[PDB]
Order: structure tokens, then sequence, then C-alpha cells
């Protein structure tokens, strides 16, 4: 028992982190097989970031201008190319530490672990969710660019995110490993609107089920609701509307606890309308939404 | 910017995790050099746990009864000994993945990362604090015993905790790597009182400084206080009394923000007396105490 914001063990990802330097800029790169992936803004200077013409800036760069270092060894760059907002630096050596891996584009509301890195060295690991508005509320400083988000299914690392930038609001934006930004963000130092964010309803409900599994039951009530009634409350409180697909994914949690999904919805409804009354749930004084139904089952069963 | 409950990269510790089986019981062991460390209750059966005579139970065990497996390789056991509540199984092979390491006994209120493991395989990593009452609010299921807590200073892993048990209250108890329990706990299935816990005042203040660094300033006020006045409030709210040593460790944070420690104490005083008024600080609706002043500086500067 106990419930924690648990990240995946970062070992397989630590073995892939390298430092990429181009001119005066240094950031992180991901070395998989004989390719190093990093944000394309590594080729920019501070002046370039206001309106960079990446194609033109990349033309002034040759393979020898990209300095890739894995701890203390220098990798030899034999090819360079830009794919969307990422640079792919072909190196002459395959990473001996390359795990089984995939590149996946996660959906908003899904979770992942981030291995924050500076100068190609891992500093820490934390779990987060891709917000419905496609930002991430991470912890990143200058030099963290190129740090990646991932999930692990036994021995396979699914890379889902690469960090590119911090919005003037202090929230984070980045790409999938094909260099496509999550959200409307562009790799340019300009004011950029992150959309209106919403709370991930299915995740809050999954977390309410984790609370019941771990003994926190005070919020359970004698009521039930309907999808339409609950969604009227979700609307008022900027919660994502609940669908039958979300109800279906909560099935395992509903089965284990024997608390019908719509009954758990009624608990969430009363919590939204009345607040916590100064009480806590799983050590939190707010409704937590960065645990998916899969995360809850995984943690509550002990999947390695 | 952004502030997260960040754990250390678990890579160096993943390389040390093994499975230890004795008779019918399986748990985790830590393989460092030619020694495997694990909880001594690995030698017990369910009936034994009510009042185990570990010395007598260990006498019925020989080196060949301890099955140690690192992934798929079987380690050959050539020695066994009990040191306090841990068993040290000498193996004939030094772990090739042994990092630079130390065994340290952490102080209550200090933090560490836990690599939760089942059957010798890592499932996740999370950051936590040793409570002032010497328990940890972790996330552990049956089979998690032998999972360890640690801190990392560049290349040196300081192991501070090994998980042994869950108290009937759902909180966790364990030992340092010499097998000494943190707190009054014993490895026996009996009712055990965890002492009255308190909130780690110096950690809450460090976290208030992290909030100011990251833009959350609403709680700052026009007031100041004294150590004695603040401690009268700390007493009423079950907060650890603040000492000049705590003020001294907050020095770097006080220097960076230019907010005197006693002025930050006055903010904490008003937050304790009035609550959050439905607002949040660093995404939390409660006063967070599992970040030390060192954790805050490290995260806010990007130490790898
Ligand atoms: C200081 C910091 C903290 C966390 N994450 C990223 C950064 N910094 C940046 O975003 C700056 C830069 C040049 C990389 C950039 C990139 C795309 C668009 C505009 C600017
Ligand atoms: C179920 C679970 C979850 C998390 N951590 C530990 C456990 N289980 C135990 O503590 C049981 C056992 C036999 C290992 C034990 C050990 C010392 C004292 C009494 C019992």
């Amino acid at each position: 028992s106990g419930f924690r914001k648990m990240a995946f063990p970062s070992g397989k990802v630590e073995g892939c982190m390298v430092q990429v330097t181009c001119g005066t800029t240094t950031l992180n790169g991901l070395w998989l097989d004989d390719v190093v992936y990093c944000p394309r803004h590594v080729i920019c200077t501070s002046e370039d970031m206001l309106n960079p013409n990446y194609e033109d800036l990349l033309i002034r760069k040759s393979n020898h201008n990209f300095l890739v270092q894995a701890g203390n060894v220098q990798l030899r760059v034999i090819g360079h190319s830009m794919q969307n907002c990422v640079l792919k630096l072909k190196v002459d050596t395959a990473n001996p530490k390359t795990p089984k891996y995939k590149f996946v584009r996660i959906q908003p509301g899904q979770t992942f672990s981030v291995l924050a890195c500076y100068n190609g060295s891992p500093s820490g690991v934390y779990q987060c969710a891709m917000r419905p508005n496609f930002t991430i509320k991470g912890s990143f400083l200058n030099g963290s660019c190129g740090s990646v988000g991932f999930n692990i299914d036994y021995d396979c690392v699914s890379f889902c995110y690469m960090h590119h930038m911090e919005l003037p609001t202090g929230v984070h934006a980045g790409t999938d490993l094909e260099g496509n930004f999550y959200g409307p963000f562009v790799d340019r130092q300009t004011a950029q609107a992150a959309g209106t964010d919403t709370t991930i309803t299915v995740n809050v409900l999954a977390w309410l089920y984790a609370a019941v599994i771990n003994g926190d039951r005070w919020f359970l009530n004698r009521f039930t609701t309907t999808l339409n009634d609950f969604n009227l409350v979700a609307m008022k409180y900027n919660y994502e509307p609940l669908t039958q697909d979300h109800v279906d994914i909560l099935g395992p949690l509903s089965a284990q606890t024997g608390i019908a999904v719509l009954d758990m919805c009624a608990s969430l409804k009363e919590l939204l309308q009345n607040g916590m009354n100064g009480r806590t749930i799983l050590g939190s004084a707010l409704l937590e939404d960065e645990f998916t139904p899969f995360d809850v089952v995984r943690q509550c069963s002990g999947v390695t």
C-alpha cells in the first residue's frame, strides 16, 4: 500500500544521453543505434531565436561542427539532417547501450517520465502528464533542452517527448522524436498562446480508485450520477468531458473495488461542488490528474 | 523554471538489483562488489513472522539455500551472515555494474530516492523523506522488500535505506544498509507504534523559497517574526521547532531571493494560521515538506 507519483526507472534512458554542441550552444541529445537526436535550435545563437530560418542556419553547418560527446568519448559525425524540429546526427558508432525502443506520439492526458539532463548528464527523473493543451508542467532550466520523456513496457522504451522550450508562462513545450511539436508551438522566441487547459477527468477518477484501494474512503458517498449530469459539472469546473471510452478504461478499477464508475463520478461531483473541506486524499489537498487508469493498475499490482 | 518532486536517476542502482529466494520466500537484494544485501526476513515463513528467532532460523540455512539471481544469471553463494536485520550473502563474483558507493545513515527530515523492485526487477522510482518519526510514506507491495533508498553525489551512490515492512497503518519501515532499523521498529508481525509525526519545518521553508524562485509569490507578506514567536506557531501546528542550524542551512536560499529567513517564517506563520484560502503553491494545495534546502538549490541550479 501507499501511492506515489512514480517515474519509470531511468537506467535505459541514461545510457542514451549525450551532449551536443554546435558553435556556442550546448544541449542534450539522445543516442539510439548510430543516430543522435536533439532539438534543432542547437544551431541557433541568441539573436537567431527571435525568427530563425532553420534551413538557412543548418546550411552553414557541416558534420564537424556538431560536437557529440558521450561522457568522455567523442562521437564522429558522418551525417546530419533536419526532420521537423529535430536534428538527426548520424554517428559512425552504434550506442552499445541502445535499449529496445520505439518512437511514439502520446495523446494529451497520457503520462510519461522525464529524465532531466544538463550537458548530457542526468540530474533527475520525474513523472508528468501531457496536458490537454499539449504543454507539460515540468522542471527544466537552460541546458535541459534535448531531455526526453518516455514510458517503459518491460524491456522496450517508448520515447514520446523531447524538451525544446519554456513558454513565457513557465510551462514546457516540446516535440515527439520525429520533431513534431505537441500543440501549436513553434521553436521561435515569440509570445505563444498555450490553449485553455482542462483537468484530465479519467485520471482524477483513476486516482480516486487508487485512494479507495489504499484506504482513503472518506469521499465515497450514497449517490450516483449519469454521464450527462456529471459532464454538466465537468463543464462548470473545466474538467474534460467523460465518455464511454473513459468509463471502459476505468473498468478494471471498477471491477477491483466494486464501485461502479458512475458512483465514483458522483463522489467526484460532490468533491468538485464542495471541495475537500480541509481534508486530504493520498496526501494531496487537490484532485490529482497525472495518474492514468493504467498507471494506477500498474502501481497497485507491482508491474516491473 | 517549474518545480517537481524529482528522484535521482536510478541507473546506478538498477545495475545492483538482484532477486533473493530462500525456501518459499522471494524478495530483492542489493549486489555491491561480491556481497548481496537483503532483509533477513527472507529466511522466514508466514508462521515464523509472528515471533521469529532469526538466529535459530538462519542456522537451518546453508549457502546453497539462498538463491540469488541477477536477471537471468545465477550467483554462487559462498558465505552468509546476519548483521542486525540484514543478511549479507557473499557471492563468488563481484558485480561488474557496482558503482562508487557508501552506506550512510540519514537523519530524519532528509530526503532520498527509492527504486521500488519486485523479483529483482525495478518497477519505478520516487522521491521521499524519512519522516521525523522514522517511517517513510512510500509505495510498496508484497515482494518490494529489499528495495533501497539512496542519494547520488555525481558518481557516488549513498545507500541510506532498505525496505523491510509495512506497518498496520500503511506506512513503511526499514533499515540502513548495516541492518539497523530507522525508528523503534522490529522485523516482527506485531502491532508497532510509529511515533507522533511532525512536519519538517526547514523543508517547508525551503519549498517556500523554491516557490518564490519559480514565480509563486502570493503568500509573501509585510510581516516578520522571531524564532521564539514562530516556534510557538510551529508547536500549535505540529511543526518541528526551527533552530539557528535550520536558519543557517536556508542561508543560500535567503541570499538568492533576498527574503530574510524570519520574513519567510512570517509567511509560513500566516499560511499555518489562515490556510491557503483555496489557492495553490507550486501546484500543491498543502504545505510540502519533502524537499530539503539542498534539494531546492540542486533542482533550481541543475546539478547533475
Ligand atoms: C531557460 C529554459 C528553461 C527550460 N526550457 C528551455 C529553456 N530555454 C529556452 O526555451 C530558450 C531556447 C533558446 C532554447 C528557445 C527554444 C525555442 C523557442 C524559444 C527559445
Ligand atoms: C505487504 C507489504 C507491503 C510493503 N512492504 C512490506 C510488505 N509486507 C510485510 O511487511 C510482511 C513481512 C513478512 C515482509 C514482514 C516483515 C517485517 C515485519 C512483519 C512482516
